[PDB]
C-alpha cells in the first residue's frame, strides 16, 4: 500500500484504489494501473521532470529503502490476477530487487523527487509505474 501526494491530487494503485478515490476521480488508465482522485489538504510530494535511470525505492515487506537501477518506461506484459486479464501495461519500468504482493505503492524517488509507484514485480524484480510525463499535476 502507498500513495503520492502533490498539491490538490493523491495518485495511487489503480488496483487499489478507494470509494472515495472513485468518488472523487481526476483520471485512471487501466493499462497503467494508476488512479488520480482529488484531495481538501494540499500535498508537498515533489515529481521528478527527468530520465534518470537509477533511484531509490520503499520496500514494505522488507521495511527497508533500497537503491535500484532502472529501465526506461515501456510496454511490459503482465500475467492475469483477480484485479486484471492478462495484458500489456504501459509506462512501466523494471528493476532487479526484492517485491511481493503488499509491495504496491511504495514510492520510487531519484535526486530530482518522485518517479513512480511499485505497481508490478516478482522473481528478484520490481516494476514502477512512471509518473513523470503527468506534467498536469503540479498545475
Ligand atoms: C506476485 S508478484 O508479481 O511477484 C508481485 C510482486 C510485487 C508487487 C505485486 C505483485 C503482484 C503483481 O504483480 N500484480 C498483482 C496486482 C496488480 C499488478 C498489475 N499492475 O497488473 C500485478
Ligand atoms: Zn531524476
Amino acid at each position: 500500500s502507498g500513495a503520492i501526494y502533490v498539491g490538490n491530487y493523491r495518485v495511487v494503485n489503480r488496483h487499489l484504489a478507494t470509494h472515495n478515490d472513485w468518488a472523487n476521480l481526476v483520471w485512471e488508465d487501466s493499462s497503467r494501473d494508476l488512479l488520480v482522485s482529488s484531495t481538501t489538504a494540499q500535498g508537498c510530494d515533489t515529481i521528478a521532470r527527468c530520465d534518470c535511470q537509477t533511484g531509490v525505492y520503499y520496500c514494505s515487506s522488507r521495511r527497508k529503502h533500497y537503491p535500484v537501477s532502472f529501465s526506461k518506461p515501456s510496454l511490459i506484459f503482465v500475467e492475469a490476477s483477480e484485479y486484471y486479464p492478462a495484458r500489456y501495461q504501459s509506462h512501466l519500468m523494471l528493476a532487479v530487487g526484492h517485491s511481493e504482493p503488499g509491495d504496491c505503492g511504495g514510492i520510487l524517488r531519484c535526486q530530482h523527487g518522485v518517479v513512480g509507484i511499485v505497481s508490478t514485480g516478482g522473481n528478484g524484480l520490481v516494476g514502477f509505474a512512471d509518473v513523470r510525463d503527468l506534467l498536469w499535476l503540479d498545475e
